[PDB]
């Protein structure tokens, strides 16, 4: 057996081809198992309807999801990317640099 705690990375990132659209991204790599629970958050509230969750592994043991969804971030919003993964004792929460 292997397990891999997640990395977690939340960022924006603006789809070239529509620069006024903006995706929250968490990008969970490299957890291992699989099973995860990944929710990106407006302040506590996970966001519903996260029009992306790219699921893949490298190594049959290596897994990586990108989860992401449009929003439009204000300041009257945190955003952030909540994992539950058996190697996080307590979800994580990765909040969104609002500068990343």
């Amino acid at each position: 057996m292997i397990q891999r705690t997640p990395k977690i990375q939340v960022y924006s990132r603006h789809p070239a081809e529509n620069g006024k659209s903006n995706f929250l991204n968490c990008y969970v790599s490299g957890f291992h198992p699989s099973d995860i629970e990944v929710d990106l958050l407006k302040n506590g509230e996970r966001i519903e309807k996260v029009e992306h969750s790219d699921l893949s592994f490298s190594k049959d043991w290596s897994f990586y999801l990108l989860y992401y969804t449009e929003f439009t971030p204000t300041e009257k919003y945190e955003y952030a990317c909540r994992v539950n993964h058996v190697t996080l004792s307590q979800p994580k929460i990765v909040k969104w640099d609002r500068d990343m």
